[PDB]
């Protein structure tokens, strides 16, 4: 229709590259999801019960640049706003939502922060651990995930699967209460 109710967005990077590498664990999530996604812009997107579901192809460090004009345009507040992502500071196997607060280093979170001016967005942090040594962390991010953690990565894409629908039809308290506690892990 001519607004939306909300919109999730998964981050990623564009092209098979990028496909099967842990910063495109958002994108991951969202093709589990069984939407129709159509090329709008430089996006992705799907449509289902009343709001938008990103794919943006951007690049993982510009989301922002679809994102915030887009909520703009459709006056889409900070709690009907989803940021799916890989992350970091959890260990694989956590998921966690999250509403506000820091980018804690991630690019797309912060390119969508400094677009937005607000960092009030909810966030569904998918936990991927960091590389045995800071210096390796952008060759960890784009890269697969290895032979033992497949089946821990598996279990966290049937969650957040499951964690996506749970925020778009609930809001995120709820969602919360089910998933941030979960442990995924081997």
């Amino acid at each position: 229709g001519s607004h939306m109710m909300f919109l999730v967005v998964g981050q990623g990077n564009p092209g098979e590259r990028y496909a099967r590498t842990r910063h495109n664990l958002g994108f991951m999530v969202l093709d589990r999801l069984g939407l129709s996604f159509r090329p709008r812009g430089e996006a992705l997107v799907a449509e289902a019960e009343g709001g938008l579901f990103l794919k943006p192809l951007t690049y993982y460090n510009l989301t922002g640049r679809a994102v915030a004009p887009l909520a703009r345009f459709y006056k889409i507040p900070p709690e009907r706003i989803l940021v799916v992502h890989d992350e970091m500071d959890l260990p694989l196997g956590r998921i966690r939502f999250k509403a506000g607060g820091s980018a804690a280093g991630n690019r797309g979170v912060l390119s969508i922060e400094e677009a937005l001016g607000t960092r009030a967005f909810h966030r569904l942090r998918l936990g991927i651990g960091k590389p045995p040594d800071p210096s390796r962390g952008a060759e960890y991010v784009l890269s697969p995930f290895r032979e033992e953690e497949l089946p821990v990565v598996e279990r966290v894409l049937e969650a957040a699967k499951e964690a996506v629908w749970c925020w778009v039809r609930e809001g995120l308290p709820p969602c919360a209460g089910r998933f941030n506690g979960l442990d995924l892990s081997l």
